[PDB]
């Protein structure tokens, strides 16, 4: 499912065209972002205009009875503004100003009419998408009994992400990305699994940053590995959504390969079976997975696979210059370069390696790029890397030719 | 669309239907089109009937504001949870828990209709809040029941402007943001007051109003003429009196162009454009004014204009000029509305009085002011004769109002109420005598 | 679209129009709607008029097969190349060179129309060959002129199926592949024969046929009844005689369902569905068969089934059984079409004969076989009386056929042709006498 | 204009979906190919079905009076079949079965009702495209007087290409190309200026082939040197339309390459020097063309150059496994695969060859495809072909490594 985009209210006032044209682009290429917005700046100006002092404790707006009336009006206006904007560019939008979030009071005497989201109702957002309209949500919850409660836009966004498990979660701000405070290096990427601990330890990472990165981790720990969070400025949005660099920060968990040395260590032997069935010489070749796995049990080998076994490499360690014996990766895996991931790991753990690919394998070109040498014979190509000993090359080639037997 | 045309044509029979449809499509006026109050019962039991019908209006380019309740569904749920549904004074005592059931039902019923319509290619836009603001009607008597203080146009407009049907729930909310339950029929009226739409359709089960003393389905009511004497009737029940009263009160506020329909769901497409349909259509109309001398007409020139549309004066061999000379010296009774859109003149000499002139513009034909005038005539003149051109546009209508007819020289003699075989001969003979 | 609906509704007046329109939208529809022969003169001088009009049909979901000539354009070119245009027997002597000019013109005229239609949003598909196969008509008399041996449907069908109007040139071709010039009016007939369309419209400049002695646009012609006496007329010019004759010859080949319209381009949308329009519509109409005894009816059971549709026999208190008893011993004339879709019975006793039964199915009403039957009646019975129920479905129609009417006891006495003041009294008195 | 695609009739019978869906894709992305189809088999199948020997001289069908009737019927059927197919997939198609080609008799007694296209009328094809419909032409001409004449599909296609000068000209066949009928070697390139005469002289080149290649030469003699024809299989159509490689036979005019063995034979020594100055290691590299040509004079070498010296290849013939020493081709040449031209000639004159390409040359992938083996070192890749002696490979690699001095 595609994206949840949290829009700061500031943007609807000051960049309606930039924003609208950009969502319109997504709409045009057939993508349907769930859009959820606040209304910060606008509201304080109105409360002043009516002689109400805007009022906060703990970074939360104390939303009393009168203030709610101003807040509600602003939400609804800001929300049509965006919908209208989008319609003008030919994009079907559907304002959804209630009926998505249900909440309790966060603290009835501290904050008055501020909410705490207890659940998300999908049906409106789905209906909208199904009917070919972008859904444009206000971050406004409501008790069962029907009192509307003001609720934090950033937390609403998260609650949606949790339910809809979208691929991208974009937080549109003014600032833009995150800047490394000690070198000014705009941080364009963060792989949490690797980088998180040492980033939180940094002198420069301010408290506000720590809390943001932490809350992003907490979100991403349960969504798919496919998902990611982007902190960008509005203009460089179209860019950051598909290019991994862009000009904003993109955070994600970062992907896993698991090194195993025995069938024993695989959590499901049946998962392995399915994984191996996509092979060119097992899918109906003359070697049943059954009997192949027999040979493995009694074999010096190292395997590398992601959790879903979308890519499985197997290095047989006998014969100096070990052989990459199987490398069975689904198309899904090729497109997300998990294949590059797996070779990178291989290249570090096996400084010399040989393998064979069919002369007209779909991505023979790729293999060539990863090799240091190639030899063609009988519609198969021997590839190897890291063995620039003139002599062991001869050995290698000779054995390969020997086995068109 | 083939689709639309087929369904248009299914719901036409008389030309007077065709002429009314045409008039709604060549509304050059960006006056607002219609508010349609839909009982909740209909969304459960006739979603297709209703949706296809709204879809037709959408297709022909008309954009009804649709406002719906949720009555039946809710009581069934409260029972299902072991809560007694609870009313005082015909109002639902909507406590905290009950509101939660009501709100859920509103939102469901509402998507149900929007989704339905989308499936048929109609852009719908659910508007479940932000239109009606209310106070509490009485906070300890009714708890969370509202009283509508105002209506916010922007959502409904924006929707229409962006090409989507707006589908409103009848659910108000205090400034502070507590949703209050509010009567669907009253909400419909408050919209109508603010948007001054041309049609206000109230979908019910009953259908129209039936004349309890003759079974004559009452298809039309011009209040300015008919209201008083209709309320005076033996057969008219209290429930009816209250409905008609509340419709008068509404239409007194709106333009003369506007009108209210009470119909059943199935005959909806029909009653929205055809003046007859199979339900009752109320509107203000104008009152007919009985006068007995040119003196009493406020504008003599207005009279002259009125009479010039005649088939035998617009260039026939009796100038209105000379006719109005004869009138001044004549025993006559006249009937016309204020705008002289319809004028009848009965010359009272000769037993069996002659309806000497009867000249109504097309406007008048479509709003059956013609029927109004004949009804008055039929009461004030139990026997009457009159002559219409052989190929008058609505010669058929005259035939229906007559008890007998005679054709000669491209004119038809019509009469009613004189079934004496003999005075008929006299009548016919004099009429023939005067083609020379 | 509002656009279309408006233009549909502009061209409706009677319900009989509405009911015909409905039939065409739920007809055989698509393939079998109509063949429209367009004179080439029109593609040069009225492309918009024509295009917009076809476009309207396309929009309400109808798919006319359009077949055009190229007359004028081609002579202008042949002159422009210094070739004399050349005819014997109303056929163009199409030699080798002249064919090249004819072919070029066909193909141009043909795109011109398709393009024009596309520009208005109508999918069109030029079909410039592969429909008609022909022999030489006479190789030395006419050179490259053809004689249509057969019509290949597949292209025309495919086009309609894929939602495009087919635009045919009238250009045949031998099996071996030499193109032969073929008369557009004859081509149109050959299509009609294969596709049995409901309408065959011949677009001309002239317009319809105008009664040269009263200026009365002749809007309808039932050939089986009217043909002989029309041809006998002083005013019917030779050119008219030849056209009507050639139309009879065509319609004698096609179904009874079929009909030919001779109209001008502008009143096309109108004449295609409305039975009046402002052009002449010809059709064969029906052989009504005059019988004077039950004996002569080919099936007595067919008669009984025919009469059972009556309002006072379908469950009224006079069984068809006993009615037919009374007929056997009765001076009567009956008129019925072959299918007994309409059956009229005139009881001949009592001066002013009575049309005693007139039992016509709805099918019959819509195809005005009822008008047929009355036309015959009117000729064979110069004075006639009849009684119809006050609320018969088409009481209005009866009124139009009468010269006088009297209402009593929910029945209307109608008569025609007796404008003797006195025998009218007699007539009315007897009628009143028999509600008791 | 985008492309003319000649579709063999065989394809409409055996791959209507493959073909239709593929054109449908082009239609969807807003491209409008002119599609011209034949009707070969279907017609031959009928003539057999009626016991008539299909009858050809010179690769042309002797179309008598009856045989034309069969042809015409088959054209019209095959043509709707394709239009209908496309419509079903949402693509507006417009059958154009006449009125595009006007012809004389090619030879009235040799071929009977076969035509010779005297002109092509654009207006129908343009109107169709303008009106948003794919035009689907039959290759069927007609005399001024209106006799329809049969015209080879391949020749009609050339006549369109001539008039419309489309960017791509695709000839869809079954083979996937032209396969050398005596060795099964898929011919991937044909430079007509060099190869044409000796290819037509071949035993295996069937009469149908001769007529297609001839009509392609005639076409390409009219058009720019930039233009070319691709004869591909249906599945690699989407591919060949945007990728410059794709994979079937690609024909084009090329230049006649001139084999010289001494500076003496070059008509201008100054023209040679200019040609070599575009090199990456002479344009300001540490080996002046001046001194390089000194070494050549005293060198066993073969050179190959077109007349304009847009491409110059130099094979140094010492050391078994000769070296392609210089290969200096302007960008113009690269884009028009003069590199393919030159390799074809090389492969015929030198059954074993070695050469070196930069690790990140723009078309390193191409070189890999032309090789039988590769070795990477010091940002250069050694390539060779035709030497599968395990031992001389060692020699080869060792010397190459030796020379990163
Ligand atoms: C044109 C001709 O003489 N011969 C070919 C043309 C059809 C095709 O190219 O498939 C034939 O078989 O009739």
């Amino acid at each position: 499912q595609f994206a949840v985009i949290k829009v700061g209210g500031a943007i609807i006032s000051d960049n309606l065209h930039e924003l609208a044209s950009c969502l319109a682009f997504l709409y045009h290429v057939g993508l349907y972002p769930i859009v959820l917005h606040g209304t910060g700046p606008q509201v304080n100006g109105r409360l002043e205009a009516q002689g109400i002092e805007p009022d906060y404790i703990d970074g939360i707006r104390i939303t009393d009875e009168h203030t709610m009336a101003v807040v509600r009006k602003c939400f609804l206006e800001q929300n049509l503004k965006l919908v209208t904007a989008l319609e003008q560019l030919g994009v079907r939008a559907r304002p959804i100003t209630s009926g998505v979030f249900t909440a309790d009071y966060l603290d009835k005497d501290k904050y008055k009419l501020v909410g705490n989201i207890k659940s998300v109702t999908k049906e409106p957002i789905e209906a909208s998408i199904k009917a070919g309209a972008l859904p444009i949500l206000t971050s406004l919850a409501e008790t069962a009994s029907g009192q509307m409660l003001n609720v934090n836009a950033d937390v609403a966004a998260g609650e949606l992400a949790r339910v809809f498990e979208p691929l991208k979660i974009v937080y549109l701000n003014e600032k833009g990305g995150i800047i490394n405070g000690s070198t000014g290096e705009k941080i364009s990427m963060i792989n949490l699994d690797e980088e998180y601990d040492d980033l939180m330890k940094q002198s420069w990472v301010k408290y506000g940053t720590k809390l943001k990165i932490r809350e992003i981790k907490e979100l991403l720990d349960y969504l798919p590995r496919s998902s990611s969070v982007a902190i960008i400025n509005v203009q460089d949005l179209q860019k950051e959504l598909f290019t991994d660099s862009g000009a904003g920060t993109m955070i994600r968990r970062g992907y896993k390969l698991v090194k195993r040395s025995s069938i024993g260590e695989f959590p499901s032997a049946d998962a392995l079976r399915k994984a191996l069935q996509r092979d060119a010489g097992i899918s109906s070749g003359k070697e049943s997975v059954a009997s192949y796995l027999r040979y493995l049990e009694n074999s010096d080998f190292v395997s590398y696979a992601d959790e879903p076994l979308e890519a499985v490499a197997i290095v047989k360690k006998d014969t100096n210059v070990p052989t990459l014996d199987k490398f069975v990766c689904s198309d899904a895996a090729w497109l997300n370069n998990v294949t590059d991931n797996v070779f990178n790991v291989l290249r570090r753990d096996f400084p010399a390696l040989q393998w064979v690919v069919s002369e007209n394998d779909a991505n023979i070109a790729w293999h060539f790029d990863k090799s240091q040498g190639s030899y063609l014979k009988g519609g198969k190509v021997l590839f190897w890397y890291g063995i620039d000993d003139i002599n062991t090359i001869s050995e290698l080639v000779e054995n390969f030719v020997k086995s068109c037997d």
